């Protein structure tokens, strides 16, 4: 501090260099991948080991955000989607968190299907809290993944997880739009 504002110039760096690609369920793979590319992202918001936080407070959701979605991190919080944008918002970036539901074991992000348009989230990370509003919630297949892909000059969160309880047949995607306060 203020080396965190080196941190978040790289983090929006590495969101404005970020190409688009194929983005697979964040359940098909269970494991870390093993690539340059996944071993560079693991520097991006690496000052703590919690990359950020969230919080949802009329789910009562509280969590930090981890890097990727392997199956031991996302047992330790919500995980963030490898291929998506960094958490620190700005424009053209479509971030992505992951969190299961029905682990037991553990809430996440359970009660994700409260949630209604006009409801609100924050993402707070490297000295700064982004307020984002629901606008955008739908039921999907899991390999329908065209909705987790940038969308340009908006700022957008996208919380996904798996439904319905104890069956995870399809992914709930929650999408939020930044809001200035
Ligand atoms: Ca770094
Ligand atoms: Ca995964």
């Amino acid at each position: 501090p203020e080396t965190i504002a080196k941190e978040r110039a790289s983090a929006e760096t590495y969101n404005n260099n970020l190409e688009s690609a194929p983005i697979l369920d964040p359940w098909l793979e269970s494991q870390r991948p093993d690539t340059p590319q996944y071993q560079a992202y693991l520097h991006e918001m690496d000052i703590d080991p919690v990359m950020a936080r969230i919080v949802i407070p009329s789910i009562h959701v509280s969590l930090p955000i981890y890097h990727g979605t392997d199956s031991r991190t996302l047992t330790e919080g919500v995980g963030h989607l490898f291929g998506t944008s960094l958490p620190v918002g700005g424009p053209s970036t479509h971030s992505v968190l992951t969190g299961h539901t029905g682990l037991s074991t553990a809430t996440m992000f359970d009660n994700l299907n409260q949630l209604k348009k006009g409801d609100v989230f924050y993402v707070s990370s490297l000295g700064q809290t982004l307020k984002y509003e629901v606008n955008d919630i739908t039921v999907v297949k899991p390999e329908e993944t065209d909705s987790l892909r940038k969308v340009p000059g908006r700022d957008l969160v996208t919380l996904i997880t798996c439904t319905p309880y104890g069956v995870n047949s399809h992914r709930l995607l929650v999408t939020g739009e930044r809001v200035p306060m």
